[PDB]
């Protein structure tokens, strides 16, 4: 409740606030919770249904195996699916990496080499953080830090819906690299799709004044409104942003590094670049095509100075890594 | 001036049209030091020219070609640029700045493609004269070196990649040299300070004072644990990837959870004494774990 929040962390206050599934003293996100969790700031009605572990694992006795995935997994496992803590932080994860980071996170996994994921190589992780946050150094409220330590992670384990989804229901099926990059490659597109459509309204296009909003989720923008009062009016026109292109501008902040070394050259000399020539260093570096409409919407937003150039703190330097 | 621009003309050593160079020499001072101890000297473009003359091929390149090259060289302010940017890419960026250069994709770079990009990064009497003074079409060893000494030859990926390469090895070389004294291994004192110019560290002295107590015994970095560690802070964006959840959920790396990372991130391969030191260096809560904010948070972008 609000008494557990006070010894909890941010992600894990969030995890709770967007929780309903609880058993056996354990809290889960439903696939909605978490499709709300990632595209939402808070939940709009308050409450939160209790199952025992059998009705629970009807509920998981659906569930799609892995080759049923699909960018519409989660919408189609809509509150028929349990998440845990742990696993919510593994799909935040998963939305920040870029796509040659599924092979460093498939490394990490597979401890042996065998290039396969055991059930027992993809548990290991939620058994470290079990462990680690327990202080046996800092003493007082102990009850109440092991009931929130039990609402995060129980106490082989509870089913879920990624753990039966991935290893069966006895748990004995395997994960290869090339499943591994289309879950999260799909659940990628997922979340990018249910932004889109949240604000396209069945048309192919949403509105750049939009766009910018949901950008500015990705800013430190010191003032929230008086950036986005500088997009309605440095452009006039509205022509709107197709799916492709929020997609490629999405990508390609997922490769914003690669994209800083590119731009090095750049910044040791304090200049501009020029959209033509940002264009092509997004390809370069990421291989991106991105539109001239939306290099020319991505400059009118941001540049600042209004040279029709993009300084290292006009772009680069404003977007946070979190 | 740019704070780059102003150390250039400190380090500078020769003027020629009012143009103004760096030996590399000068670039390996501007590299290694904080500033000079002292004698300047004005070429003709046709002494210039033979004193470039001498300049080795790029299949003569080496870890040492800064360094025979004494003060038989000429570098400009665009050029210092490159090679501080050199400095600082990990080798997989090396293909994306090649790339970055190869305008028509034939996977050759001409000499023309190499000034084209250079040339686009460029009181009115002080301003314009300042502006003669860092960029002047003046040859120089890199373009010798590179396309030949009439510029028609072209650089493949092999040799501008060995290049780079060869250039961040030797820096690394005169750093440890400046410190091992003759000796196999640098202190894990003396590894800790140069890394130190790496970090948002505050208090370096308390720092420093930690790593003696830390580590009463004296084993010592060897090169190779030394280069491994400074391709691997090139390389840090890989790592926080590789870490992301443990970042996520607020959580400590062990040292055999932070060897792995490094491997399955960067392919490379620490050695456990190099771990151990690193962790002897930055783990300062004294848990045998490394959290964000003492090895990852602390490292400066390159600044
Ligand atoms: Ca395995
Ligand atoms: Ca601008
Ligand atoms: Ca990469
Ligand atoms: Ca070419
Ligand atoms: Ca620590």
């Amino acid at each position: 409740i609000e008494d557990l929040d006070l010894y909890a962390t941010s992600r894990e206050r969030r995890f709770r606030l967007f929780a309903s599934i609880e058993c056996e003293g354990q809290l889960f996100m439903t696939p909605y919770d978490f499709i709300l969790a990632v595209t939402t700031d808070e939940p709009k009605v308050a409450k939160w249904k209790s199952l025992s572990k059998q009705e629970l694992n009807q509920m998981l006795a659906e569930t799609p195996p892995v080759w049923k995935g699909s960018s519409k997994l989660f919408r189609n496992l809509k509150e028929k699916g349990v998440i845990s803590y742990t696993e919510y932080l593994f799909l935040l994860c998963i939305l920040t990496k870029p796509h040659a980071g599924f092979r460093i996170a498939f490394n990490m996994f597979d401890t042996d080499g065998n290039e396969m994921v055991d059930k027992k190589e993809f548990l290991v992780l939620q058994e470290i953080f079990r462990k680690k946050n327990e202080k046996r150094e800092i003493k007082g409220d102990e009850e109440k830090r092991a009931m929130l330590r039990l609402q995060l992670y129980g106490y082989l384990v509870t089913d879920t819906t990624l753990l039966v989804h991935f290893f069966g229901k006895k748990g004995k099926a395997e994960l290869n690299f090339e499943d591994f990059y289309r879950f999260m490659d799909n659940l990628q597109t997922e979340v990018l799709e249910i932004e889109f459509l949240s604000y396209s309204n069945g048309m192919n296009t949403i509105s750049e004044e939009d766009f910018a909003h949901i950008l500015l989720r990705y800013t430190n923008v010191e003032n929230t409104s008086v950036f986005l009062e500088n997009v309605r009016y440095s452009i006039p026109e509205e022509k709107g942003i197709t799916f492709d292109e929020f997609r490629s501008f999405f990508q390609f902040l997922n490769n914003l590094e690669d994209f800083a070394i590119a731009l090095n050259m750049y910044n040791f000399a304090s200049r501009s670049i020029g959209q033509d020539e940002f264009k092509r260093a997004v390809y370069v570096a990421t291989g991106l095509k991105f539109s001239p409409h939306l290099v020319n919407t991505v400059f009118k937003i941001f540049d600042v100075d209004k040279d029709d150039q993009l300084s290292y703190k006009e772009f680069i330097g404003i977007m946070k890594d979190r």
